[PDB]
């Protein structure tokens, strides 16, 4: 199963914080295509419903250390 999820992530500090993030989230449970835009501040993450969720995804990010709140 594929859904979608933007997540607004304020404190992406450089590419490299973008990167790091873009590779860790891609790696967890359900989550397939992932494209983290510095310039929108957001992870649009395509993930499988079955595996995990904008919550638990937004948690991840939380748990990284970066502001993670759901914008779509």
């Amino acid at each position: 199963l594929t859904q979608e999820t933007v997540i607004n992530i304020d404190g992406m500090t450089c590419n490299s914080c973008v990167q790091s993030i873009e590779g860790v989230i891609s790696k967890k449970p359900g989550v397939k295509s992932i494209r983290v835009s510095l310039a929108n501040s957001n992870g649009t993450v395509e993930y499988d419903p079955l595996l995990t969720s904008p919550e638990t995804l937004r948690g991840a990010i939380e748990d990284m250390g970066f502001d993670a709140t759901l914008s779509d």
